[PDB]
């Protein structure tokens, strides 16, 4: 057929209950996952063509950067629990890829402060129990699916993207081939 298990995308042989519909999870230390936000706009070219009433997640994890990887899956935590997704990341990814300017905790802070999050505002969600557990929701919904690399998507808890089993050559017609396979998934 045109979309074919083990090519476009994978199957879960132990599916995820309860999952969100559309997950998605990525590190600010992941190349590809830079390629995916910056170049290729893959979350959002995916909602572009998501139907009615399907929700969108993202979430970071922790394999990879050590200590700093962990501090950045709190700080996006942080990032959710405030609503401040789009202003934060773009620079976290330059910061932590581009320029290697973030080392440390308080360099990530400092983005958050450059957005316009004020500092104590920041430093209260940093600390607050509402935060960790929107880390131990990230965490649980990574260790759910077995998770060893990122970027990677999986919908309603029993598929997984496979972009390896797709084209390369133009950018734009991988991302919509990604977009629209995970709309067939959606209406599976």
């Amino acid at each position: 057929a045109q979309y074919e298990d083990g090519k476009q995308y994978t199957t879960l042989e132990k599916p995820v209950a309860g999952a969100p519909q559309v997950l998605e999870f990525f590190s600010f230390f992941c190349p590809h996952c830079y390629q995916f936000e910056e170049v290729l706009h893959i979350s959002d070219n995916v909602k572009k063509k998501l139907p009615e009433g399907v929700k969108m997640t993202k979430y970071h994890v922790n394999f990879m950067g050590g200590d700093l990887g962990k501090d950045l899956t709190q700080a996006w935590a942080v990032a959710m629990a405030l609503g401040v997704e789009d202003k934060v990341t773009v620079p976290l990814f330059e910061g932590v890829q581009k320029t290697q300017t973030i080392r440390s905790a308080s360099d990530i802070r400092d983005v958050f402060i450059n957005a316009g999050i004020k500092g104590e505002e920041y430093d209260a969600a940093w600390n607050s129990f509402v935060v960790k557990s929107l880390v131990a929701q990230q965490e649980k919904a990574a260790a759910d699916v077995q998770l060893r690399g990122v970027p990677a998507m999986f919908v309603n808890g029993k598929y997984q993207l496979n972009p390896q089993g797709m084209d390369t050559s133009n950018m734009d017609v991988f991302v919509q081939q990604y977009a629209d396979t995970v709309k067939y998934l959606s209406e599976k």
